[PDB]
C-alpha cells in the first residue's frame, strides 16, 4: 500500500515551510491538515488511535477520528505529524513525519501513561535485551551478540536532566552517545537501521512514540522493549485501576500486535536516515521510507513534486 | 497507482536472475512471465497495445490481452519487459524494464511502420527541437540553451549500419557521442533527465520504443519528435492507404495523447540512470523510477526485498 | 598542493575516535596533535597565523609557531581542528576538521576583534550581496537570483542571544532558517555550495572563523561579506586606534587576499557537505574537499586508509 | 603522492574531446600529449617502461624515454593513455586513463611477448588461483573460499574468437560472464575490487595491460597469474632465446617487484568504476582513484574543472 506515502509526504511539504520560523504550533497545525486531506482521499477506513490528542484540544486528527474514503478494511491508524515540533520550529536536523497503520485494535493504548521507557536494536540483538537490567548490561550483551567492541558502541539517547544516570552509565561503560534534543521515534528507527551509526536507543521517552516506533520494527526487523513510566503516585494510581500491570515488559508486538502493520515516514529537516524538504525553482523533493510487515520490503523514496507546470523550469537531480 | 512498480521490479527480479548467463530468451521469458503474473494482480482493467507481440508467435502480453484483475477504466497497456536483452544476456549496463500506461486508444499503432526516426531532448531545450533541420542545427541549438559548446555536447545514437550517415555528420560539428548496441528507450529517458551524460537521442528505433519513450516524456519533461520511416516502398505502401501523412512530424502527445499517463522502470544491469537488481542472502535490491502525467511528479525508488 | 589533505584526514581521524564521548577537550587535543605531527611532515615553510591561540594557554599550533619541515615560500597557515567541537562530543551532525594556507601575510589579523558580522552566499548570487542592507533585502535579492520565491530559502543563523533581532527580521520575511548551535565555517561553506539546503549564511560568528570561510570561498566562488563587530567599548578603542573603519565592508579579498589560498577540510561526524568517519575492522573512511585558488579546482576526496 | 593523479585527469581530459569521434589515434594522441605535459611538471625521476611502444613508431612516451621534472628519485613509469582507444573512439562504457609507478627496475619487461593470460581476484581469494588448471577449477575455487554459489560468480572476459572454449567452460560451471569488448585493465581492478559484482578477470590480454594491472593489484590488494602466450612459434623461439620460461607462472609480484608501487587511474567513458568526463557550462568533472602499495590507502577523487572564470557561472553538484 505504497500510495499512503503521500499522506507524509503531504504532512513534510506542508511543515517545510515552517522550518525554522519558531512556531510549533504553525507547523503541527500545517501538517495536520495537509495529512488528514490526503488520508481522506486514501481508500481505507481508518480510526485515528494515536492522534493530536482527544476531541477538543484536537480539532483534527483527534482520537477517534474516522479517516480514509470509507472503502477499505477497518484498521489502527497512527500519526505523528511532526516527530519533534521543536526540531522543526528551529530548524535543525532529524525531523520526520511519521504515520503507521495496523489491524484494526492491535495497538496499545497512547493515554494509558504519558511516559515509557524504551530500549531498541537491529534484528541481530533482537533477543537480547532486558530493559529491567542496567544499560551497561544491555551495551555488554548487544555489543557481544554483535561482536563490536562496546567502545565502538553508540547509543541515541534524549538529552534530558532525568537522563543524567543513564548517559553517565553509557559513558563509564565506554560506548558512545548520540545525543538528540527530540524524536526518539527517528532515534528508534535509526537503532535499528543495520549500518545507520546508532547501536541503540535507549531511554524514557512518549508513549506514543513508542508505539509507533514499535509498528516500524515490526515491518523493519528488530525489537523494542518497554515499561510505562508514571510521572507521579497520582498518574500510577489512574494506571493501576485501569488494569495495567506496572511490572509487565512491553516487547514489539505487545505495542503493535497486527499482522498487517504499514509504516512511513518523509524526512522535514535533514536527518541521520532522510533528508528534509528540499525547494528548487520547479517545486521540492522529499525523501521517504515505506516498509510492510507482511512482506518486510523497505523502500526508500525520492519524489520530486512540481509545484506547477511542464517544461516550464529546469530538471531535477537527486543523490 | 504508485503500485505498478512492482510490475518492473518482478520483470528486473527474474531477468536479473539471467543476467550475464548468455541466454537471450532464457532472460526475456522469464521476465515476461513474472510481470504478467504480478500485473494480473493490480486494480487496472488493462488491454496489452504494446509487448511481446501477435497472438500466435507470442503467448503472453500479446497485441489485445487484457490485464488487470481488473478495476477501473479500460486503458492501454505498453511493456517492454527488457529494452535490449542482449545488454542483459553479455553482462552489459543500461538494461531497464518498462511499462506504461496511459487512457485507453490514446497510444500511437505500434505497427504502423516497424521503424521511427527520434530526436529527444530534456525540458530546458525542448522548444528548439526540430527533426526536419540537419541534426548539425539541433545540436548547436540544443547547446546552445544548455550554454554548452558543441564540443561538450553528447548524443546518443544506435550503433548501426542505417546510422553510419547520421554519425558521420555528428561528427563532422564536434560533439561526442554515446553509441549505444541496444535500448533507445534508456537513450532517450537519459537525453531527458539532467546529469545524465546524454544531451540528445538521434536516429531511427523501434516504433514501440518512441512510443514508450513518448509516455515517460510526458510524464518528466522534454520532447521527442518522431518520423515515420518506411523500411520499403510496401511499407510505404501500406503505411499511406492506412492514411498516415509521412511528412508530419509526430510530438510526444502524438505518440501519447491520454492527459492519464503512467511511466516506470526497473534497472536490470547499471545503468546511467537505474542501479541494476542486486542479490544477496537475505534478498535483493531493486532501483526504479516512477512518473505521472497529471502531477508531474518523478519518484525514484529503492526497494529492498527479503526473499 | 594536494597532499595537505592529509592533515584535515588526520584530525578528522583523531577526532572521530572522540565522537560521542562527551569529552570536548580529549577530542579537540587529539585533533591537534595529530594535525601539528602531520603538518610538519609536508614540503610547507608555514607559520601559523590562525590556531589554537597564544603560546602561553596552547602549547600547540600556537600564534607565530612555524610549520611545516619545510621547504617552499614562506606562508599564512589556519587550523581548526574541529569547528565545534561541542558537535563532535554529543555526537551531531556537521563538525568538521579544517585548514587554509595562502601567501605570507594575506590574512586578515584574526584578534584586531573577536567577533564579525557575516553574510555569505554562493557563486550565483555573490553579486547581490550588501552587508549594510537589512536581511530581508539580501534575501529577496538572492532568492530572485536564484529563481525560488523567499519562503523557499534557508538561512543559517548560529541559535545565540545576540541574534534575536536578526532571527525575527529573517522570519518576518518569511524565509526558513537553520539554527546551528556550533561551526559557521561548515555553515557558510555549505552556503556556498548547490544543492546544500542552506541557501544563505547570516549573523555574527568568530573572526577567525570568518577568515578560514574567505579563503574557501576565494577557491570554489562566492562572496563573504563582513563588519567588525566590537564586543565592548574597549575592543571599539582597541579597534580603532589599531587604524580599522568599522564603517568598512570587508570583502572575501580583505579577509584573505593571496593569489595562492588552498583550503581543505574533512567531516568529523557527518554533515551536510562531508560524511564523517567511519571506523570499521580493516581500517576507516575519511571524506574530505581540497580545493585552490589559482585553478578554482574543488576535488571531493574520499579515503579507505588500512590502519 | 597524490600528484599523479592530475595526469590521468589531463589524459582523460584530452580524450573526452575525442569520446564517440572515431577516430581512435586522434583520441591517443592527445591524451598521450596531455600526459607528459603534466608529468614532466611534477618532481619525479621517472623512465618510460610501458609506453606507446619503442623511439620511432611512438614520437611521445616512448619506452626508454626520461619523464618529470628531473628532481626526485629514478623510478619505473608505466601509462595507458586509454585502456582500450576503441572504447574511447565509439563512446562505450569503461574507458579509462591509467598510470602506474614503481622502484626502478621492478616492472616486468612488456616486449617480452605481446599476450598473456591472466586471472585475477580479490584479495579474500588471492592464494587459490591456479593459472594452470582449466577455469572451472579456478571458479569452484574461488567461490567456495569466499563462500558463494557458483551461480552467482562473476567472471569478466574479452569477447574474442580466441575466448570461444574459455566462455563456454565458464557458462558450462553455472558461472556469469560479464563480456567486454576491450579493457582488462579495467576489468581487472574490478575483479579485485570487494564488492563491484565482478568475481574474477580470466583470459588472453596484453603484456602490458597485465603488468599494469598488476601495480594495482600490488597496492589494491588482490593477486593475478599470468604466463606468456606467444602468438606462434616465431615469437615463442624469441621469448626462448631471450631467457623467459615459457612455463613460469607470474605473480603479481613478478610483474611488478617494486616496495613503493603508485597506480591511479580516470574515467574517460562511464565504466563500472569511474564515471567518464562530464561537461557542464563552467567545465568539467573527473572521477579518479589513487592507492599506494607502501600505505594501501586506496582514495576516490571526483574534481571540478574550471575550465575558466571565478563566479562566472553556476556551481558545482557531486554525486
Ligand atoms: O519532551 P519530553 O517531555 O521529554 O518527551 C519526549 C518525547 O518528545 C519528543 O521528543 C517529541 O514530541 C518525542 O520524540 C519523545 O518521545
Ligand atoms: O535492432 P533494431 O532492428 O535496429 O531496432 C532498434 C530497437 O531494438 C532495441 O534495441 C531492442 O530490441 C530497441 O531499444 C530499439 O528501438
Ligand atoms: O560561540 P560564540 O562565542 O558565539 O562564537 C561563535 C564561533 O564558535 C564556533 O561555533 C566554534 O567555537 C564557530 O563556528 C563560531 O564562529
Ligand atoms: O585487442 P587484443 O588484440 O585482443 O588484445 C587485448 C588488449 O587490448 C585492450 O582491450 C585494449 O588495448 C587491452 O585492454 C587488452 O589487454
Ligand atoms: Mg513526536
Ligand atoms: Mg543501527
Ligand atoms: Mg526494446
Ligand atoms: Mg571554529
Ligand atoms: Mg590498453
Ligand atoms: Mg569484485
Amino acid at each position: 500500500h505504497m500510495e499512503l506515502v503521500r499522506v507524509t509526504e503531504a504532512g513534510a511539504m506542508a511543515a517545510g515551510r515552517w522550518v525554522g520560523r519558531g512556531d510549533k504550533e504553525g507547523g503541527d497545525g500545517a501538517a495536520v491538515d495537509a495529512m488528514r486531506e490526503l488520508v481522506n482521499s486514501v481508500s481505507m477506513r481508518g480510526v485515528v488511535v494515536i492522534g493530536e490528542g482527544e476531541k477538543d484540544h484536537a480539532p483534527m486528527l483527534y482520537n477517534g477520528e474516522e479517516v480514509g474514503n470509507g472503502d477499505g478494511p477497518e484498521c489502527d491508524f497512527a500519526v505523528d505529524p511532526i516527530d519533534g515540533s521543536t526540531l522543526m520550529s528551529k530548524g535543525m536536523t532529524n525531523a520526520i513525519s511519521v504515520l503507521a497503520v495496523a489491524d484494526r485494535g492491535t495497538m496499545f493504548d497512547p493515554s494509558a501513561v504519558f511516559y515509557m521507557n524504551k530500549i531498541a536494536v537491529g534484528p541481530d540483538a533482537a533477543h537480547v535485551l532486558d530493559i529491567t537490567a542496567p544499560i551497561s548490561e544491555n551495551i555488554r550483551a548487544v555489543a557481544k551478540v554483535k561482536d563490536l567492541s562496546v567502545r565502538d558502541m553508540t547509543v541515541c539517547i534524549l538529552d534530558r536532566p532525568r537522563h543524567a544516570q543513564l548517559i553517565h552509565d553509557v559513558r563509564a561503560t565506554g560506548a558512545r552517545i548520540r545525543l538528540i534534543t527530540d524524536g526518539d521515534v527517528a532515534g528508534a528507527i535509526s537503532a535499528c537501521r543495520p549500518h545507520s551509526g546508532t547501536d541503540l536507543l535507549a531511554g524514557i521517552g512518549g508513549t506514543p512514540e513508542g508505539i509507533i516506533a514499535a509498528a516500524a520494527i515490526r515491518c523493519m526487523g528488530g525489537a523494542i522493549q518497554a515499561q510505562l513510566a508514571p510521572r507521579d503516585d497520582a498518574e500510577r494510581r489512574k494506571a493501576l485501576e485501569a488494569g495495567y500491570d506496572l511490572n509487565q515488559v512491553l516487547t514489539t508486538e505487545d505495542l503493535v500486535s497486527g499482522e498487517n502493520v504499514f509504516f512511513c515516514a518523509t524526512g522535514v529537516t535533514d536527518g541521520d536516515l532522510l533528508k528534509g524538504v528540499r525547494y528548487y525553482p520547479g517545486g521540492c523533493t522529499t525523501h521517504s521510507i515505506v516498509m510492510r510487515s507482511k512482506s518486510g520490503t523497505v523502500r526508500m523514496i525520492e519524489a520530486y513534486h512540481r509545484l506547477s507546470k511542464l517544461n516550464e523550469y529546469s530538471a531535477i537531480d537527486f543523490t
